[PDB]
């Protein structure tokens, strides 16, 4: 059923379906929240990796946040203009540009904190927190099987 | 782990981190695939969704393949120049376009089956029918949470 080679394909038993259905309204839905406090998903998801991993490149960053380097790189200078990241050439590489938050993006996180404190109530409403971590160990299983091809 | 408000917070233990890393993953090695023969991710659920529902409207279409209704559109058209579908004026309301899989569309089907086929041998390595099918419905069940917002 949720094999596509198969006579019985299901989108609705398609993993992938569902998959592509939550990301999108998930999105939909953060951009909306988002948006009310002057960010976007792509900004929320700078800020939450440099507050996990510190100083970060453009290349770490593009990676995690899963955009193109010049798409990172046009959203980091916008927030540098707005005083939510910093910017420093990479000692080893003047090649690399090293990006770092700052207090002020701290204060973002903190309002991204809250602004979507409802939208995650909501989003495992009906599953345990066992349930939610197998979701999360089954679609890493997933990405490292993509990461063979 | 999983809860942004919290101070535990890890991108790596947040189901929505892992969702769009491998929505990412999953989308570049699909139109990498489905370059080969003519195709992409968006055509690829075009053809899907008519083959499964038959005659469709161009909204159907633009919900289930998570797509702007002028997105679908100029899509259809180009596979309409191309011969895979047809459309035709809905009888209720001419303003409704209805598109229609031909059987040069179906042909494409086939061809769209082939050359994925080792994509999807790969992505569930790992994981048993059960857990697959666990998996889909955890998806669906945050799907619909994120529907009541
Ligand atoms: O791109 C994918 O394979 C997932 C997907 C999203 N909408 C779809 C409609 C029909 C079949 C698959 C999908
Ligand atoms: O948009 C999301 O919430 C998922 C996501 C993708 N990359 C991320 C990096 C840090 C935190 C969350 C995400």
């Amino acid at each position: 059923h949720h094999d596509p080679a198969s006579d019985e394909f299901r989108k609705e038993d398609f993993p992938f379906y569902w998959l592509a259905r939550v990301h999108g309204r998930y999105t939909q839905n953060m951009e909306r929240l988002l948006k009310k406090i002057d960010l976007d998903v792509p900004r929320w998801r700078v800020l939450w990796i440099l507050n996990e991993n510190g100083e970060s490149s453009i290349s770490e960053i593009s990676t995690h946040a899963i955009a193109k380097l010049s798409t990172i790189t046009k959203i980091v200078y916008r927030m540098k203009e707005d005083g939510l990241v910093d910017t420093a050439p990479s000692p080893e590489d003047g090649r690399v540009t090293q990006v770092r938050i700052t207090e002020v993006g701290l204060q973002n996180i903190e309002r991204m904190q809250e602004v979507t404190r409802e939208l995650f109530q909501r989003s495992f409403k009906g599953l345990t927190e066992a349930q939610v971590q197998r979701l999360n160990r089954m679609l890493e299983v997933v990405f490292h099987n993509l990461e063979t091809l």
